[PDB]
């Protein structure tokens, strides 16, 4: 009883932070009805941020036409306006139609601070780009979108891994049951690492380092807070990443004991039976450069699975690729329209 | 002096004679390759990951002098064909790639060949497989072919013997975040051992691929044979490497008496470190394995407990190192 | 007319795919040195230029692509290809092997009837760039040359140059990809080249290239006037030629600018947007004019002039060869 | 005993800091930044490109220990507020980037501040910039501002003196084959400079990018000045560099000719050699400049010639070997 919305009745939306998914998550919107992106706001003239729209060294180059004006520039002949407004608070959203905001810059990942773009001649709602700390709902798409009811003000597209990681950890449990886990992530360096060895603004001594010639250990939260997501594997997963020279394409490995004996057959038969628009299958033996682009969220890689039995016990290894742009801005541009369709 | 010949002076051939630089009592007096001096003296002076040679080094007819003495360059596709004899080589470092087996290592020990032979990689079930201060015990010298194991296998060994000896290991799985290798393609294109996934642009992408090293653990730590299994995913830096491993282990821990265990067990071969450190660091170290307490987990759910540890090896220079200890024991105690 | 591929490498996979878009060419056969499942996996899935836009499906002998079966075998010697048998008339030699025309005319005997090199061949070979001299093509010839990748870029820049001003002499230098001639690692170079020897991905690789010199092959009026060298750098497709000339008159920064603009077509493209070497990968255009790098420096009377061009030594140079291969076919 | 503070420990400031630990009669008792020690001590320790530091560094209150000497360490944001004096700064190395002119570099002389400046970069006109055993003898010591010059012009000059010197430069264009930078973007992504060109993934392109290192030549070799223009392709290496120079001479030359004069030039500053080498093999040196006598062309056609001379450099070691020689030297002069 949610009375959504025709894709007819057309939903504005504004961009906060025009980078890699504030620029990708854009060029999805092209390609959904319903959902047209009005205003831009990041911290810079437009004629930056229509060239980095044209050209993407990833992504490949825009599909469409990009032309700089005063005050934003005209995708195939539709003005966009562009901001360049620090505080969020400070950005009039509701000038240019916009009731839903994409929370983007990373600076703002909290119901605190992302709330502030809920204001007097702002926007109504916001859809974080991250994860916003519990407090905030987390959202996987084909997952547990379930939990939107649509009165929400604050919400979280949760983070890249946790987009990967979970359609491959529920289709365990739902199937075998999972007690424990160990998430390693090979993930491509991200803009928060320092192209060269430099002095890193939030303190990290790994993110420090040349990101692109090194191979980078760092921590992440998705595997602790996918209770979040799945509430049935609350406090079961840990992990962390090893950031290596690509510019973007990932992979998740679990290694997990679960509850039920299995074969290597039955765990990769579970997963073909769980995918969807979200969650790919796959038996060929790819490579980070072929999951560049994919609007699948998480793609499952039938080829590296592993289950060791030794004695009674079994440790077993499941692997999913996703392209950290890409798949998750799939998966967000998925969720912000059907949030759009549901919203109060 | 015990002299050594080296067969492949590639990346492991060529830092092997680099560090024999400094191990008295072992010279190299012949290289044997599939070209010519000139290419091999280049490649010896300049070195992309590990940097200018330290010394001289002139190009000469059928070889090159290094501060001085002179090294003879043969171009010998078969290592029967190699009169090794001629220029006093007892020990052979097979480090080609492709001759890998018991059977193959021995064509170099013939009438005017050498006497013994280290394979710089495994060898067969047949061979002896030795990882330094972890089983060197098991030389007695009268082996012909020896292994030297694999780069994975020496940052691996050190670290799970850790485990066990303090723990016991139930089972584990790992992976290794591992440099690409000369075995890749430079760019996408058939590879020559049929591999699908070394067939791609190895500089340009994270690609997944097997290893044996957790499999035949068994070789090196008898305790473990059978109980670890393992996997490599190789990545865009030109040597470096780090492996993780998820292991049951017999006894509860904490993560404190973990890294504790891993520091007791610190030597010339396994190092240890607790300063949060990335690939470029590890380039060129000498130990065979570096255990980082900044990367130990002890995850326990309900009553059970998954355990990580991480060593991080330069898949280049740690190996090296490790090949010339190994060496230098066994042409000491040559009988 | 069908078609037979000799190396399935990086500009055999590339030309097959473009074939796919044009009719009345059609490849039959492809012959390497391995079995069809690696050359199936490689044409589905391509780290620079991206998945393949159809299916692909390996069987016995050979795969099938969207519903055709294609013709796989592993044959070392071109002598021993029956090209004959699978219908086709001519051959794309890709192999980097036979580049000559002593050994690439080993292909026709019964097997085909012509061949196209991917490569410089000989100076007894007719050496084409697409839209600047294929002119020069009758049809009546056994072997022809595409050129080289640099060629094709530097040619056209070369040609609205001396067509417009006149050229005196000129230098140039390519900002090159790294390609499968370089070793991944520092290693022995089959060669002997000591800085093809190289980790490719992780040096800058100063190298030699006869493009400049050979030129005259393709613009006559220009034969001895051009030498120049490459650097090759770690990216893994992608390149740039930079061309710095005295002319015989006097120009402005403007002058070349509207010339070479004049000049576009199909094959020579021209941008004012300030871009870089993933911009143009898998770019259609042979040479791509960049306005924004253009330089003309006056001192005292003297002019040195600077003009530089992008291309995508992969598929800039392959969809010429396409072109010239197409054009060729219809000839005979 | 010249005490110096290094202001931005950043590639320049951590690798002079190295080099100083070398120098007799040169000694680091300050530095300042925008971050705590901890962060500054381990940058110092560990280095992607030039390698894990000779030496032993340990972290305490307010700065850290390098081989048992402690070195303070302040973060403030302008330049005015570092009061050097009290840590015995009569020099201070601006390395941060953001102060690269007279007026801003003088900032860091006023009362409990330092007595002099040089600034690791391009400064203004009417500020002295010296490539060391290029044109050094420009120094009397009384000075207060002093450019050490850009990493390619200490390339550059040594190659083009030794040209001219020779056979005379009519004219000439120059391009840098240059290692990505810390102003280039790790990922596509605005640019604070509004360079669209620095936007991009500096690691994953060849970008092309202007340099005045050429037609400010001027400043170091006089007789040159006006002569010279350039560019810069910004390729992926993390550090590592080569200048290529196609010139007009008064003269008419031979490759031979040429290549001897460079190897007659040649001294600590500017290095010869005929090896074919790479990039990875010049990281590290102390030459500012290192000729290629195998990248040598002349090139005849009818009566003109066209000269290309190239030299590598690791913009990185090169450039800070140069700015320490010349830190050493104005130290011994004031
Ligand atoms: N792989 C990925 O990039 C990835 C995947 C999933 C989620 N995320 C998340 O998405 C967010 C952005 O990631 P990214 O890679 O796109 O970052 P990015 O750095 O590429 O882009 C961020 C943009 O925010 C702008 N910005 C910064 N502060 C601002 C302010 N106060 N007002 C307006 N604009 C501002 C910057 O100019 C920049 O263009 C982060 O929260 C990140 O964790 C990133
Ligand atoms: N990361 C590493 O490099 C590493 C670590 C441990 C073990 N290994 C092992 O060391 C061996 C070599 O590894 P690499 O990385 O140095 O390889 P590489 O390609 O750098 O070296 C191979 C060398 O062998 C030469 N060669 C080939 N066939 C020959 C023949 N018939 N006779 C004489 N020489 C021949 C080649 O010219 C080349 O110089 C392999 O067995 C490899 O698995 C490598
Ligand atoms: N890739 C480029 O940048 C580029 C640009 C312009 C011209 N070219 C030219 O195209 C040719 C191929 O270059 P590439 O980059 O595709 O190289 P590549 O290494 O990708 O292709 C070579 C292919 O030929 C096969 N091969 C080798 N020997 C053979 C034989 N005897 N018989 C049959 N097949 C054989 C190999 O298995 C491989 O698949 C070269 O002549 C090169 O000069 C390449
Ligand atoms: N790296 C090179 O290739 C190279 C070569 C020649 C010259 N230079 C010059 O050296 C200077 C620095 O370059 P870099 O490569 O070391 O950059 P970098 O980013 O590595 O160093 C800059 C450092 O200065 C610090 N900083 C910024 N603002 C500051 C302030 N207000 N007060 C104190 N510290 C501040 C930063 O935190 C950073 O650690 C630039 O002018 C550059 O042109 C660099």
């Amino acid at each position: 009883g949610l009375v959504p919305r025709g894709s007819h009745m057309v939903v504005k939306v504004g961009i906060n932070g025009f980078g890699r998914i504030g620029r990708l998550a854009f060029r999805r919107i092209q390609n959904v009805e319903g959902v047209e992106v009005t205003r831009i706001n990041d911290l810079t003239d437009p004629n930056m941020l229509a060239h980095l729209l044209k050209y993407d060294t990833t992504q490949g180059r825009f599909d469409g036409t990009v032309e700089v004006k005063e005050g934003g520039f005209e995708v195939n002949g539709q003005f966009v306006k562009v901001s360049a407004e620090r505080e969020p608070a400070n950005i009039d959203w509701a000038t240019d139609g916009v009731e839903i905001v994409l929370e983007a810059t990373g600076f703002f990942a909290s119901k605190e601070k992302a709330e502030q773009h809920i204001h007097e001649n702002g926007a109504k709602k916001v859809v974080i780009t991250a994860p916003g700390g519990n407090d905030v709902k987390t959202v996987v798409f084909n997952t547990n979108h379930d939990i939107l009811d649509g009165t929400e003000t604050v919400i979280s597209g949760a983070s890249c891994t946790t987009n990967c990681l979970a359609p491959m950890a529920k289709a365990l449990q739902d199937n075998f049951g999972v007690k424990q886990g160990l998430m390693t992530t090979i993930h491509a360096y991200t803009g928060d690492q320092m192209i060269l060895d430099g002095p890193h603004r939030g303190g990290d001594l790994r993110r420090a380092r040349a990101g692109a010639a090194n191979i980078v250990p760092n921590s992440t939260g998705a595997a602790k807070a996918i209770g979040l997501v799945i509430p049935e594997l609350n406090g079961k997963l840990d992990g962390a990443a090893q950031r290596v020279p690509v510019p973007t394409g990932s992979v998740t490995e679990l290694v997990a004991t679960l509850e039920k004996d299995v074969t290597v057959e039955e765990v990769n038969a579970a997963m073909k039976a769980a995918a969807n628009d979200s969650y790919g299958y796959t038996e060929d033996p790819i490579v980070s450069s072929d999951i560049v682009g994919i609007s699948y969220g998480s793609l499952f890689d039938a080829t590296q699975t592993k289950v060791q039995t030794v004695d009674g016990n079994q440790l077993v290894k499941v692997v999913s690729w996703y392209d950290n742009e890409m798949s998750y801005t799939s998966q967000l541009v998925r969720t912000l329209e059907y949030f759009a369709k549901i919203a109060k």
